């Protein structure tokens, strides 16, 4: 009965995120991708759809939106583990601070995993920025996502 | 007669801050906590000063004052030339180093850093407010009087 | 059928290590503590005994010695996950390098978890060094370990 | 025919920037200082003021020129027939972000990025910290070229 | 006429090293790879030079030489005053910065750092040898000729 | 009655060390420089040579004294009725290790550790790098006090 939550804004989801989803799904019985909501490029439903489309091959993963404390999202689903990816540019010190806080207030563990080197320099923000000015990020995003991103720009 | 200034916004003061205040007061003849007013937060400057005074009642050589503008001017105006700053998990240490070197260059003021105790190393004013807002229990991370006032602002 | 390997030299095991063991054991069905062998303070068997004594309350954890490639140790037991703790003084850049190498050569994932703040400044080496010169590290080691350490010094 | 681009907002240029310009000009046949502008946020100085302050403090470097631009840095570089960026490191540099951008820039355009550490004396100045300190009266005269300092005080008053 | 020196022990040269060599040769008129002999490794200096030459056959403006003693002397003796060093995962960047500032101070030599490609970012000479020794496959991380010679030393 | 201990091997003392000594002496009533010795590994300089080089370059600091010791730093500190350590930071400092040791020292003995960044000009010198560079003929004269430099060259020849 093992399980972990993979949280983020995923605006949009990248291959970096997808790599981490796949590893979490390979090592825990149950994975929930938690889509944080609050004003980015994609609506929550769009972000959820894009993740669902890219994770179709992952039978034990589902996608849900949430707000408020992440630890509440995790605990309300009977779990107490978070899996978070590391990339180039990750504010790791802040992630550690949040991990220790989350353990303190709710007994939830956080496991960090480095994304694959090939996907280590992509972030949602940098991909949007580059694509905005016409750079090719098609190798860095799921095929579906890439087409829909081009859609919001053009 | 030795002395140091401990600067911050303290909105609100945490046990991380208090740990640092205590270590400074133990090591310098005089300590001034400088509550730095900005372009803004949850507590007023007077409220912040009051919460710090409550938390530091046992420290006779420490006083609390508000300030604005250049930190090194605040320090030198009070006849001192040392700053004591704490380090926690999530501190932007590279920025703190930059500012310390800048402050030494422009005014000859030294900066001493001390790591807060591991128990208080993941608390910050911002994260404590954020967690409390959504109903997380941060009472082990703040002075008792502060936690009481935080509930009040949120209710 | 989930599982992870927790590797180290554990010379001796600390409460920092034990914290990580407990979290791994809480989040995976099966945990194996891998005791690396090659000249420290305790023999391999002693290190193993000390870990077994300190993990008696963890029914799904066992302790075994190993040498050679860690990924071989993991794969030969049907697993492909490593759980590694982070403490103050951890050479994280090196851990990331090894994690990426281990994924490359054998498809093994590495999950990192920060140890509890209270146990974040203890390491096997610093505890031995301090105890050697008479400092009290009894709050930082399992009760059994502490008595046996005093035994090797006196 | 070697060449590199030294990019930044330079609002204003500092002695840390100038140190990097000089090292680049010593090691590449041509250097272009790229004054990159966000058309959606004004800085303290206009583009012409920024360029003027850089030119005045680089008059001794005959193989260096200064041009403004916007959009993708790698397009600025490639349209000039080059494929190298030279970027300085100081105290407070977000090096992880710089590494991310360098890998992305190599990925999308094949442009290389070379980092050089600025001189220790100029290692704690940044445009933003200089402006902030000067705003509140602190003396930053030793950290900025003469072409900048009194123009800065002028903007502030 | 521009130029730079790329120093290291290269025991053995990796694709991480080669990536950096290629970028240097693309950006400077002349590149010298300096194979630095130490108080010791798996390959002799002549073997290391040979492996690098094999791997850099397509780079006409790059040459390979052995050296010892002070790096900045090696650089200045050849009429240059630039060093190009690569960065990978596990690089002790703080030490590299210290050495670059020292090298600038004592001899006026500049150091330019470049990050190796993500694909080659976790390989090092030491980790490649360690993995290969125990039968791990590092052939995607080394030039073909190098991997062939590594097997030989281990067999 | 305030006081701090400035610990190290000082083999030899550098201008980076001296910068830290001076700041400590300016901010505490008394400073003790603790020359910590490993009785199992000789350095380049004997304990008396190390102490002599420090004393000669600190003659202008009347509230500073120099003493050797071994074993636990926190015992050296406490046996002198103090409970503060002042430690410098430079380029190449293993700060994570320093943080680990500071937390351990507070845990076992209640001693506080205060870190100060050394001056930029002295930020890339260390005893070990100075020795290494001097060994191969490099000029480190501007990074060491006069009390040290020719004694170093003497050891090397
Ligand atoms: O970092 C801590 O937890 C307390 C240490 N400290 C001392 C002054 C100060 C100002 C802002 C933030 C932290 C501060
Ligand atoms: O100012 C420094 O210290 C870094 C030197 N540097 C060189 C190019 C550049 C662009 C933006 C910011 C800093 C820059
Ligand atoms: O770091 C890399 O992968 C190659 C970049 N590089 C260039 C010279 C050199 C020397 C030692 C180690 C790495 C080096
Ligand atoms: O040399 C520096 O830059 C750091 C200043 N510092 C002050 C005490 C001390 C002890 C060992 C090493 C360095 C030390």
């Amino acid at each position: 009965m093992t399980g972990a939550v993979c949280p983020g804004s995923f605006d949009p989801v990248t291959l970096g995120h997808l790599d981490v989803f796949e590893r979490a799904a390979a090592q825990f019985d149950e994975v929930i991708v938690a889509v944080l909501i609050n004003a980015g490029m994609f609506t929550v439903d769009e972000r959820i759809e894009m993740i669902r489309e890219s994770t179709a091959d992952l039978p034990n993963l589902r996608v849900e939106s949430g707000q408020g404390l992440l630890v509440d999202f995790v605990r309300e689903r009977g779990l107490n583990a978070i899996v978070k990816g590391l990339r180039t540019g990750t504010d790791f010190e802040y992630e550690l601070q949040m991990a220790q806080m989350n353990k303190h207030i709710a007994g939830v563990d956080t496991f960090f995993v480095a994304t694959a080197p090939a996907y280590s320099f992509v972030s949602s923000s940098l991909a949007k920025e580059v694509a905005t000015y016409g750079g090719d990020v098609s190798a860095l995003l799921p095929a579906s996502v890439h087409q829909r991103l081009l859609g919001k720009l053009r």
